[PDB]
């Protein structure tokens, strides 16, 4: 899923549609630090930001590790590679373990 | 259907109302082109023997 023009249409609408069409849930989103410009730059038709309020003193609330539409946001400096900048999905489908 | 920074879940979800009418949610009511039903569910009755 492309997210550059507007991240709300990206995650909440077009991205979610691809999961629920297969009966799969959206449980978290995991984003690279390089996503910040497009998430500050996602604006309504008047040019106000979506994810931050008032006089723009605080970070956008996903970058405070706040939720988007109830799903927690997870941030990292090393998840991007190639054209991929993050993952949205059902992170309950992953298990790991360390021996000793 | 959602406000401010969009961090909360959308209001008919969480089983809120729309225009006063309660919203009921399910994972398995869609079939073919149909995605839901709006009406008065007072017109439906059921029973079970034993």
């Amino acid at each position: 899923q492309s997210i550059s023009p507007n991240a709300y249409q990206g995650l909440g609408v077009s991205g979610l549609t691809k999961l629920v069409t297969d009966g799969k849930k959206w449980t978290h989103t995991l984003l690279d630090d390089t996503v910040e410009p497009v998430l500050n730059g996602s604006v309504d038709a008047n040019g106000r930001p979506l994810f931050v309020e008032s006089t723009y003193e605080s970070l956008t609330t996903p970058f405070r590790e706040g939720r988007i539409l109830g799903r927690p946001t997870i941030l990292s400096d090393h998840v991007a590679e190639g054209d991929v900048v993050g993952y949205a999905g059902d992170f309950s489908q992953i298990i790991w373990g360390q021996v000793g």
